[PDB]
């Protein structure tokens, strides 16, 4: 079977992986990279009466929830917004907090549902 011969593969012009450039959470990896700060919060407190900022980024999970209309391809999303902004993240252990709060993120949401949704066969540097 010499190379000249096609490689056999097809189909693989699509996939979900495409969906995941329509993401683009800046505001949603802000509100839990910000929120691990610790120091850069507990300042300007601000009256319950009064809005806060931080609740205009729930509005995020509610947007993957139906604005988004994400499916299993969560873990695709989530996994893009670290990539998006982990490049600092061995800096320090931001990984962790992050890990935690980031946890809840796809939690706001209630994405759970497959048994499984990372892979062991695929993965990323910043895990």
């Amino acid at each position: 079977g010499p190379m000249r011969r096609e490689r056999g593969r097809q189909g693989d012009s699509s996939s979900c992986e495409r969906q995941v450039d329509r993401v683009n959470l800046k505001p949603c990896e802000q509100h839990i990279m910000q929120r691990i700060m610790g120091e850069q919060e507990q300042y300007d407190s601000y009256d319950i009466r009064s809005t806060r900022s931080s609740d205009q980024q729930q509005r995020c999970c509610d947007e993957l929830n139906e604005m988004e209309n994400t499916q299993g391809c969560m873990c695709e999303a989530l996994q893009q917004i670290m990539e998006n902004q982990c490049d600092r993240l061995q800096d320090r252990q931001m990984v962790q907090q992050f890990k935690r709060e980031l946890m809840s993120l796809p939690q706001q949401c209630n994405f759970r549902a497959p048994q499984r949704c990372d892979l062991d066969v695929s993965g990323g540097r910043c895990s």
